[PDB]
């Protein structure tokens, strides 16, 4: 019945229109050494952050989680003063980024102790039942990534120590795919330790364009996000067109239920400010939070797309999931 | 005739006895994620840290090199407590961990924007020449590393801007080379890229019992450091025995002007706290500031080694280092 935001437990039935996957601060690890040239700038991101969650309100979005992993910035006093700000529902998470571009050497090492796994499912059971260091705030999702082609043996780590948690607090499990690959493995590893389908979340699927790895992937009886929506050119990322096609054949086929839009943004990236030249720029030109619903959404509706499963999507699903 | 420490500006004159390489703190990058369980107790640590300070002060020590990346952890206003605290002089560093152990995937990031060399450098100059972050604090050295057996591309943008800013700014360079690889590889390509041997440390040379390598290393021009003793097993190092036979070989070939010693300590460990298996725990029983007076230096005079000798290694080589 309940689900812990960065404001407190609110009730399932109370998250209404939901957002299933933005971030407002990201930074890639490495981001805290460059502090001299890349300070965070407190008062100026939260106007930003405030003004994106606004965006959201405004066509309606009353939920946001926001799965920033524990090395990439995540900030959770951070996202309730947001969250105070503006009426907005804000569930964060408790989890690590994939190797690649995470931050391994911390639980590489406690592996090498050989107490690395049992560690992070102590981490996962803290932040998610008793709060995230000082804050009192608890997360409401357990974030996992893995890697190109492959889950690695640090990743599994988290993996395992996912399931286990989930196991014992009913948690729902959200994940990064990498470059549309290991969304039927991410599920099958999870499943075969006892996690729980109808609490999971396999991510950036929209990654992949082959109708048949989503089926592949959606007959584990997960949920599927196609939430990375005005991304092209860079990580490897397909079209919107592309995702809109594969997304399309999907609903066609009756798979509305098991499925959940976002876009994955970065309302204010940690660091040193940067512009991506406009070969990638114009191409990531519509990357931010209004793009599904001035763009998408009526694409959708004009190749007859009707409200009964957009609301499935957007209200339903993320109900159920959280339920 | 002035080098930068946490405190101020110091005459190079005054700085005396010098311990090249040790760690107040230090953390493996991603610490920072397990905030919950592994939260900075300052006043704890500051202990920790004050008392090293003057177990190190009572053997003569009046300097400290600590040379903590700036993604491990370095903390230049608490270096600065421990120092107004003590008296000691303490020398911070700007730099990044090297690639297999740090946070590689920010820069990597700036890499395709194809502006990570020249914010690197900007970086050093800042550190350098105006202060880290808001402390008002200037590196007083620049930290570099390589990988086992390579020096990466990623390593190499901060080799070369390194260079770069030594040029500009006669800054001292230390390294850390990683398991006994990489010495006369990383001098060379310092050299090329027109790095002064003179303003050069080699670091974690003892990691390597072969006083060829040294050899090689040491025709350079450049400085070394056995800056490990006390560290046995671990990190694939070897014994303290063996540092101890490699460095009197040297030091019988005339090469007393171009050695630094030091223990690479880690005073206080960030992220959660552990305690290394028992086995490898009584090998690492001799890793702490006291080692080097208690047990290496009576046992290099026993060998024949002069106090001339030793003051050359302590008092005269930081002194024309940093001058
Ligand atoms: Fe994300
Ligand atoms: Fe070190
Ligand atoms: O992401
Ligand atoms: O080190
Ligand atoms: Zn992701
Ligand atoms: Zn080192």
């Amino acid at each position: 019945e309940m689900v812990e935001t960065v404001c407190g437990p609110v009730p399932v039935e109370q998250l209404g229109k939901t957002l299933i996957h933005e971030h407002f601060l990201f930074g890639y690890p490495g981001f805290q050494g460059d502090v001299t040239r890349g300070t965070f700038r407190e008062d100026e991101s939260l106007r930003v952050a405030v003004e994106a969650a606004e965006k959201m309100k405004r066509h309606g979005i009353q939920t946001v989680v926001d799965p920033t992993p524990n090395d990439c910035g995540r900030n959770p006093a951070f996202l309730r003063r947001v969250a105070e700000e503006t009426g907005l529902n804000i569930i964060c998470a408790t989890g690590y980024y994939y190797e690649g571009e995470g931050a391994p050497p911390y639980f590489q090492f406690r592996r090498l102790l050989g107490t690395a796994e049992d560690d992070i499912y102590d981490m996962f059971m803290a932040e998610l039942t008793e709060g995230i260091a000082d804050t009192g705030i608890k997360a409401g999702v357990i974030k996992l990534a893995s890697s190109k082609g492959r889950i690695t043996e640090y990743e599994k780590m988290f993996f395992r120590a996912a399931a286990r948690a989930q196991k014992e607090t009913g948690a729902v499990i959200i994940t990064h795919t990498q470059e549309g690959t290991m969304g039927p493995e991410q599920a099958a590893y999870l499943l075969e330790h006892g996690a729980d389908p109808k609490k999971i979340v396999i991510g950036h699927m929209c990654g992949n364009t082959d109708p048949d790895y989503h089926r592949k992937t959606l007959a584990y009886g997960v949920y599927i996000a196609f939430d990375r929506f005005g991304i092209q050119g860079m990580v490897g990322a397909p079209t919107d067109e592309e995702r809109v096609r594969t997304l399309l054949a999907l609903l066609r086929d009756g798979y509305e239920k098991q499925i959940m839009l976002s876009h994955d943004t970065v309302n204010v990236w940690l660091g040193r400010p940067f512009t991506l030249p406009e070969p990638f720029a114009e191409m990531m030109k519509n990357w931010h939070v209004e793009h599904l619903f001035v763009n998408i959404i009526p694409a959708l509706k004009n190749e007859g797309i009707r409200d009964e499963v957009l609301e499935q999507m957007f209200i339903g699903n993320p109900a159920a999931l959280f339920s």
